[PDB]
C-alpha cells in the first residue's frame, strides 16, 4: 500500500509526505500500472526537492517505464532544467535509448529546449544517435524548425 501512496505524493509533489512514506519503509522504487517510478512522475511534473531525496533514497536513476524513457527522457521533454541537471549529476545515462531509439537529447531537440540540449551535449551526449526512423537529434531539431538547436548541433556534424 506505501508503495502507491508514494506514487501518488511523488506526483503531487508533497514533500513532507514522501519523507514519512520513505521513513515507513515504502519502496522507493515501486511501479504504477504504465511502469512509472516515483522518480519518472516528480521529474516530469517539476518536484525538484522530491527528485533529490528519491535520489537520495536509492531511486533507479536509470529506471525505464514501459516505452523505455526514463526520468531524464521525461525532464528534457517537460523543460525542466535544473531537474536534468540533478539527474545527470546522480548518474543518469545522457545516452538512454527508449524504444523507440531515442535518446535524451533528440527529445530536447524536438521539444525546442536549447539549454537542456547544452547541457546534455557537456554531458556527453551522442549527437550521433539515430532513432528508429534512422534521425539524429540535428535531424529532429532541423524537421521540426528548431534553428538555434539545429545550429548547434551542426557545429559536431
Amino acid at each position: 500500500d506505501l508503495g502507491k501512496k508514494l506514487l501518488e505524493a511523488a506526483r503531487a509533489g508533497q514533500d513532507d509526505e514522501v519523507r514519512i512514506l520513505m521513513a515507513n519503509g515504502a519502496d522507493v522504487n515501486a511501479l504504477d500500472d504504465s511502469g512509472y517510478t516515483p522518480l519518472h512522475l516528480a521529474a516530469e511534473d517539476g518536484h525538484l526537492e522530491i527528485v533529490e531525496v528519491l535520489l537520495k533514497h536509492g531511486a533507479d536513476v536509470n529506471a525505464a517505464d514501459r516505452l523505455g524513457d526514463t526520468p531524464l527522457h521525461l525532464a528534457a521533454f517537460v523543460g525542466h532544467l535544473e531537474i536534468v541537471e540533478v539527474l545527470l549529476k546522480a548518474g543518469a545515462d545522457v545516452n538512454a535509448v527508449d524504444l523507440a531509439g531515442v535518446t535524451p537529447l533528440h527529445v530536447a531537440a524536438f521539444y525546442g529546449h536549447l539549454e537542456i540540449v547544452e547541457v546534455l551535449l557537456k554531458a556527453g551526449a551522442d549527437v550521433n544517435a539515430q532513432d528508429k526512423f534512422g534521425k539524429t537529434p540535428a535531424d529532429i531539431a532541423a524537421d521540426n524548425g528548431h534553428e538555434d538547436i539545429a545550429e548547434v548541433l551542426q557545429k559536431l556534424n
